[PDB]
């Protein structure tokens, strides 16, 4: 019934891995040797915007504060705002060390936190060594990590994130420019991330995209030429949106359904969900996709307490549960008598 349920074939990319995922429901998809170790290079630089960027949400500094540049010549007085630009738009390595020491001490301890948010994230094939990543040897990531934290800079960071669609920043009185062609493609709304080249690392894009409440990460390692550098990215994105939809069947705090209670307070118990609900399904498919839910025992007895999971909400398409959810009970509910 072919047509309604197809599986659209992936396009060819020209690069050694990639992967594509839904920035909201974390869904993959497509995806070619994504977790193999490979050398990040400059993309270093974005887990290195991580970590100030956690530490400006933190209040330890802030864009108007002055840096010395020490051990950009030695001992001007930078502001903030240049050098993250500089890090963020540039890549620039001075920039990095200036900031890791002004943040952290020391380079080795700056270091040491990128490798805790690191575990922290979850990535399980990541791994740093300084904060530039110029050293061509040894350090390690995989698209399937790199596009996570690109996730992360733009769910943790908001603030951070914002930075990477500026076009060009001023370094003094001289007009630099953002590094990401992708920005002035008129065709996507691109608004991010990182671009990288070393010979042995090849061409490396994390690329995001929005296009409606939809948002697309892709992560494209090892591209092997000049120009598929910013064309097979765009090939990615693309796709995705052309195939999938993200829908948001039910939001935190709504009532789904409402069940009758025995010996509460009140007899009627508000169900939902503890958490947003984001789907990625096929394009065009909404209308199909139905929601229903089953309670784990007959009569909902009190107490009750806020977030108490009752049951489970399934989500269906052409009678595939694609999701499950965990139901909860929305307002607490004292045993009346």
């Amino acid at each position: 019934l072919n047509i309604k349920t197809m599986i659209p074939g992936v396009p060819q990319i020209d690069a050694e891995s990639y992967i594509l995922i839904d920035y909201n429901s974390g869904k993959v998809l497509a995806e070619q040797n994504a977790d193999v170790r490979r050398d990040p290079a400059s993309l270093t630089k974005m887990m290195t915007s991580y970590v100030i960027g956690q530490a400006m949400k933190a209040g330890k500094f802030k864009e108007t504060d002055l840096v010395t540049i020490g051990n950009l010549k030695p001992g001007m007085q930078v502001p903030v705002s240049q050098l993250i630009r500089d890090i963020n738009l540039q890549s620039g390595n001075d920039a990095c060390v200036a900031m890791a020491d002004f943040a952290a001490g020391s380079q080795d301890a700056f270091v040491g936190l990128m490798n805790s948010y690191v575990n922290a994230l979850g990535l399980k094939n990541t791994h740093f060594q300084t904060v530039h990543g110029l050293d061509a040897d040894g350090q390690y990531s995989s698209a399937r990590d790199m596009a996570l934290i690109g996730q992360a800079l733009i769910r943790d960071v908001p603030n951070e994130y914002s930075i990477y669609k500026e076009k060009e920043f001023t370094f003094n009185g001289i007009r630099q420019l953002n590094r990401n062609g992708l920005l002035w493609d008129n065709s996507l709304n691109v608004d991010g991330i990182k671009t990288g080249h070393t010979d042995k690392a090849g061409y490396n894009l994390v690329a995001s995209a929005t296009e409606g409440q939809m948002r697309l990460i892709s992560a494209v390692m090892g591209g092997r030429t000049f120009k598929g550098r910013e064309a097979e990215s765009k090939k990615l994105l693309t796709w995705g949106f052309r195939f999938f939809e993200t829908v948001n069947p039910l939001k935190v705090g709504k009532e789904f359904a409402s069940e009758p209670v025995w010996f509460g307070d009140s007899d009627r118990a508000s169900l939902g969900v503890d958490k947003d609900v984001y789907l990625t399904i096929p394009r065009g498919r909404m209308k199909d996709l139905k929601a229903s839910y089953v309670l784990n025992s007959s009569e909902l007895h009190a107490p009750l307490q806020k977030n108490q999971v009752v049951g489970t909400i399934n989500f269906q398409l052409d009678g595939k549960t694609i999701e499950q959810r965990p139901l909860v009970v929305l307002q607490e509910i004292p045993e009346g008598n």
